[PDB]
């Protein structure tokens, strides 16, 4: 019993990071096979940062410019290739640490694991959600750029994110590891509006099963409610709409609970219209959604 | 910017975790050196848990009894010992992966990292308190004995915790790495009194800090308290008193922020007696207390 915050185990992502320096930045690297993946704006300085030609920035750019270091040892750069906003840098060795991995553009509402890094250098891991809006709620500071979300199967490290920058507002903004930006964002000091986000109705649904597997139970009532009746108080409180795929997908722990899924619904129509009254749900005074179905299964089940 | 529950990196103690198999039983051993540590209730059944003889159950276990597997490969156990309520089988082969590790026994209030394993597989990774009455508000099941709780600093892991028991009330107690239990707890399938528990003060101060270095400064307001002031709304809320030594801890965030300790007491005073009022600090409506003034200066500053 208990229920935490947990990230996956990082041992197999702490030994692909590697430090990338080009010119005077220094940020973080992936290294998978005998490719280094980076965010591209390692090539930029300050009077580029603002609205950066990266096609121009990279052209003045060698193998040699690229410094990649793997702890104390130097990799050799035999190739560079800009492919969306990361860098892939060849180098002539293979990394003897590459575990079974995948690059996988994970969904809004999705988890995953954060390995914060500075200079190729593991500093901690938490469990994050992709938020609605495309936007991370991480902890990073300056030189945090290029460590990765990772998502771990058995033996196979899922990739899915790669932190390229902090919005003005505080929140994250990164891509998938083929470049490719989550959300609207493009990689430039510039103010970027990141859009309205809603909370991830299907994960707090998740939680309240988690917290019921776990003793707290006040919350349950002896009321149901519709997907149409539920829906409008979630549209009232910028919750998700909720499909029957959802439903769908918390029928395993419906199944264990023997609470159906519209019960818990009814459970959390009347938290959101009521609040919680200065009690607790599994030590959180708010309605957490940053855990899937999926990660309360796995959680309460105990899958290495 | 950013605040976050952030664990330390688990791939130095994920090669250090062996499966330990006696009779029936099966839980998580660590192996450092030539040494694997486990509880040493892998060696009772269902009938003894009530209350076992350990030195009698012992006694009739050899050294081929104990089967030691790390990953595929099957360890040769030469030695077996009991140090208080840990078993140490002493093994041919020095573990490969050992990084540069201590013993230590941590204080109530201190903060570690959790590797919650099952059948010697790592599953997830959450950072945890010691709470002022040594328990711990893990997330454990059945199989996940023999788990340990850890810091690292650079390249040396500090072992500080080896989880055994979950207590009727659903929290949960283990020993350090030499056996011996944090708070009064035995390893008997037994009710058993957790002492009252109480809020650590200056984690929760050192939270507060870390909100207003990440803009959450709301809570701050125009009053200022006395240190015998503000233990009289400790004691009224559970609170742990503040001792000198506590500011003192506290004088790197308070240099940094401009705020003193007691402008930050008085902040804390009138959140402890008005509440949030609806309104949340770094994600939580409740007051934070399992982040330490190293751990918030650690993550504000980006230590590897
Ligand atoms: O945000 C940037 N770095 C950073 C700082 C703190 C936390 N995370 C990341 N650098 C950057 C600046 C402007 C555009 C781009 Cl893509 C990157
Ligand atoms: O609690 C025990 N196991 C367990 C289950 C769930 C979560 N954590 C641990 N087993 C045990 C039973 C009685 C006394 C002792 Cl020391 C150990």
């Amino acid at each position: 019993s208990g229920f935490r915050k947990m990230a996956f185990p990082s041992g197999k992502v702490e030994g692909c990071m590697v430090q990338v320096t080009c010119g005077t930045t220094t940020l973080n690297g992936l290294w998978l096979d005998d490719v280094v993946y980076c965010p591209r704006h390692v090539i930029c300085t300050s009077e580029d940062m603002l609205n950066p030609n990266y096609e121009d920035l990279l052209i003045r750019k060698s193998n040699h410019n690229f410094l990649v270091q793997a702890g104390n040892v130097q990799l050799r750069v035999i190739g560079h290739s800009m492919q969306n906003c990361v860098l892939k840098l060849k180098v002539d060795t293979a990394n003897p640490k590459t575990p079974k991995y995948k690059f996988v553009r994970i969904q809004p509402g999705q988890t995953f694991s954060v390995l914060a890094c500075y200079n190729g250098s593991p500093s901690g891991v938490y469990q994050c959600a992709m938020r609605p809006n495309f936007t991370i709620k991480g902890s990073f500071l300056n030189g945090s750029c290029g460590s990765v979300g990772f998502n771990i199967d058995y033996d196979c490290v899922s990739f899915c994110y790669m932190h390229h920058m902090e919005l003005p507002t505080g929140v994250h903004a990164g891509t998938d590891l083929e470049g490719n930006f989550y959300g609207p964002f493009v990689d430039r000091q510039t103010a970027q509006a990141a859009g309205t986000d809603t909370t991830i109705t299907v994960n707090v649904l998740a939680w309240l099963y988690a917290a019921v597997i776990n003793g707290d139970r006040w919350f349950l009532n002896r009321f149901t409610t519709t997907l149409n009746d539920f829906n409008l108080v979630a549209m009232k409180y910028n919750y998700e709409p909720l499909t029957q795929d959802h439903v769908d997908i918390l029928g395993p722990l419906s199944a264990q609970t023997g609470i159906a899924v519209l019960d818990m619904c009814a459970s959390l129509k009347e938290l959101l219209q009521n609040g919680m009254n200065g009690r607790t749900i599994l030590g959180s005074a708010l309605l957490e959604d940053e855990f899937t179905p999926f990660d309360v299964v796995r959680q309460c089940s105990g899958v290495t």
